[PDB]
């Protein structure tokens, strides 16, 4: 259960 991968696209949200 990676939840690194929620860490980032938390930010691809409003930067990306």
């Amino acid at each position: 259960e990676k939840f690194r991968r929620y860490l980032s696209v938390f930010f691809r949200k409003h930067i990306t």
